[PDB]
């Protein structure tokens, strides 16, 4: 079974353009498909901004706990945990989970706000050795998702080592790994994304992203059933503007690269 | 109508049997198809088993903080939460909310031994009203799902009433009818199911189930965008022993009650 035949097989049906990383921590083995292509993270990009926002709080005592006002001006376009919130206030642990686990668009503007702007979130991934991610626009136009636009993109793999370094390494202190993890093993929007690729009792925690032109995403770490962990990012994007989400690709990538 | 046609379509060119309730609280209107048809419930059981827990916490106060010893012999198929406290204790909350989000199966038995085995699960359904509901089993044989065999089972019907009671009437006190109802909205395991066939800004709270004869369930709470609540239940079973999972069955039906 021939993985990168299986992937290109898959792309040339699916109406769009695909990319993977795989790293099996088991030997350090990774799995490349356009992997260094650049495609639109849209919501994948929350893992930055919460980890910025973690490592903040290794050095300010009671970061997530400080309170942050919203108010009507600041809800967009998807708002799930902070429109219960307007005229009142959410916590930095609250806006890093309703960002990360229920998607909430106004929850990443105020971690974008706490960082200094998309350049912040940046600014952190430079820090942690990532050299190719940019964050340049907020909530929601970092979804447009234009062909051949480089705001708001990374690529596979730069994405998959970022990830590996965040959730299994030491860009972050113990406690703050821990806290990402949880909250990603916490996720509410990815059962039908990579995890549908995968068997029933492997673990996974995950974000999900989706945005203009059928933009469907999703970056995972996989705890699989008695094996060392995995580092996945399945990104895939479309040709027209109103393009439907296509989850079941992302899930189909995922079975290929892990069936052996 | 129309909605029946499609419902019946789903059902023929899926080769199972498919039982679907939905009430709109705008106006206790209903759609039902096989409504009155006993389903095994697999781990849409857990709801239940976690609200009888909080009928018993409006009267024992302390009782969601108790300790509750996880031993290795209480470790049974899936048990992703449990597995990291063995040797230790979980609080009846940690492991309601194990049961409900992460569908943990060790949870789930140790929900039911707090209420005194299956029967006690069936008691706090009559004590609400639920005349249809049968816990028979702990876990993991209540998923066996053999078609004719009534244990472990309930109508679509039946249990789309009980969620409307538990999650917006007054079968819980206040707080425990917020606490189910935030446990459901944390859901892990449910993008695949009700909540693929909804429009992207419609918030979910939801308790899949999985089983034998390719058992495919899920159980919503929805609160669409700018409507009333909906309650949607989706059961879903297949002739053969070792069926596959058939999630997109019921986004396709969550979609067909909801386009209307
Ligand atoms: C992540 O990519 C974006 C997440 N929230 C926005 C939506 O879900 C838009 C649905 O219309
Ligand atoms: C609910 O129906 C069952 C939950 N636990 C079993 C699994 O979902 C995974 C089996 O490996």
């Amino acid at each position: 079974a021939d993985v990168q035949q299986k992937l290109a097989e898959l792309e040339r049906q699916s109406g769009g353009r695909l990319g993977v990383a795989l790293i099996n921590t088991a030997d350090n083995s990774q799995i490349l498909y356009r992997a260094d292509e650049r495609f639109p993270m849209c919501s994948t990009s929350k893992v930055m901004a919460a980890a910025a926002v973690l490592k903040q709080s290794e050095t300010q005592k009671q970061l997530l706990n400080q309170p942050v006002e919203i108010k009507p001006a600041d809800l967009v376009n998807y708002n799930p945990i902070a429109e219960k919130h307007v005229n009142g206030t959410m916590t930095l642990a609250e806006l890093s989970a309703a960002a990360l686990q229920y998607t909430d668009n106004t929850a990443m503007n105020k971690l974008i706000a706490q960082l200094g702007g998309p350049g912040g979130v940046t600014a952190f991934a430079r820090a942690i050795g990532d050299e190719t991610f940019r964050l340049d626009r907020t909530e929601p136009t970092l979804n447009t998702a234009i062909p051949g636009d480089p705001r708001d993109t990374t690529t596979p793999r730069a994405m998959a080592q970022t990830l590996r370094q965040l959730t299994l390494g030491h860009a972050l202190g113990e406690t703050q790994r821990a806290q990402l993890v949880t909250w990603l093993k916490g996720n509410t929007t990815g059962a039908a994304s990579i995890r549908a690729g995968l068997p029933a009792s492997w673990v996974v925690g995950d974000k999900t992203g989706s945005g203009g032109y059928g933009t469907t995403n999703d970056i995972a770490v996989i705890w699989p059933k008695d094996r060392a962990p995995l580092i996945l990012v399945t990104y895939f994007t479309q040709p027209q503007p109103k393009a439907e989400s296509r989850r079941d690709v992302l899930a189909s990538a995922a079975k290929i690269v892990t069936d052996g």
